[PDB]
């Protein structure tokens, strides 16, 4: 028994890694609509009790290859969708871009049963659209622009943040009405203030108060730490070492109380 909000950002290749996170993770996704092929032979919602949850990056999108995959795979209920839509180096899809977009999603929803969560926010680097509360008021201004006023359909939005606030972050986006999955989190401070996250001890510490009040908040259905393994680690970010190892922090993320 487990927490059904607990997931991992990471492409899980391994069945041995399967064993070793699924003690506490109930599912993880990879920024791509299909697990590592590696898995494709294995149950692994049967034999670990994990779900993988497709995602559609941007809108280079085979729309029909997603539709059969989810189609004949019923036990997925969730896409997500749209990557960091405001920053460059990621999906980098204007508001009027994703307003394009966003049809596509309906009809795969509509086809499918799946509910769409995102577009995955962040804080940005895409011009005038660091905010993504300005990012997000123009995609829902330029969707009911090509729709006679309908809003475009958010089952839930996403949240990525690697700092500090991210309780503070989610209250000022609550403004629409829409509950969250926070799809990438960790604590990567760096800046010489006395809050850097230089230390194991100190990644442990924040991923105990950001679970904690992700475990708690009502409006938060589902989280995923990022990530399995990276390499240098500098926050000491990585839930897994070797092949089906845990790291210390892994070990504590899986063990962390939860709703």
């Amino acid at each position: 028994t487990k927490s059904v909000k607990r997931g991992v950002a990471y492409d899980v290749a391994s069945p041995a890694d399967l064993s070793a996170l699924s003690t506490g993770m109930s599912w993880w996704y990879n920024w791509s609509p299909k697990p590592h092929d590696r898995l494709a032979a294995y149950d692994y919602a049967g034999q670990y009790n994990v779900d993988f949850v497709p995602m559609v990056w941007n809108a280079n999108l085979d729309d029909g290859q997603l539709k059969l995959y989810l189609l004949a795979h019923p036990g997925i209920r969730y896409l997500l969708v749209i990557n960091e839509p405001n920053l460059v180096d990621q999906a980098n899809m204007t508001p009027q871009a994703a307003a394009q977009l966003w049809p596509r999603l309906e009809q795969i929803s509509a086809q499918t049963g799946v509910k769409l969560v995102g577009p995955a926010m962040n804080w940005g680097t895409m011009t005038g659209y660091g905010d993504p509360v300005a990012w997000l008021d123009a995609f829902y201004a330029a969707y009911a622009s090509a729709h006679q006023g309908r809003d475009p359909q958010i089952d839930y939005l996403a949240f990525h943040w690697y700092d500090y606030g991210l309780s503070s972050m989610l209250d000022r986006l609550s403004r629409y009405g829409k509950p969250f999955w926070v799809t990438e989190f960790a604590n990567w401070h760096t800046l010489d203030d006395g809050l850097q996250i230089d230390s194991l001890e100190k990644q442990k510490q924040q991923m105990a108060e950001m679970v904690t009040m992700l475990e708690r908040r009502s409006d938060v259905f589902r989280y995923a730490w990022f990530t399995g393994r990276m390499t240098p680690d500098p926050h000491f970010s990585s839930l897994l070492d070797a092949e089906g190892r845990l790291t210390e922090l892994g070990q504590y993320y899986l063990s962390l109380p939860y709703s």
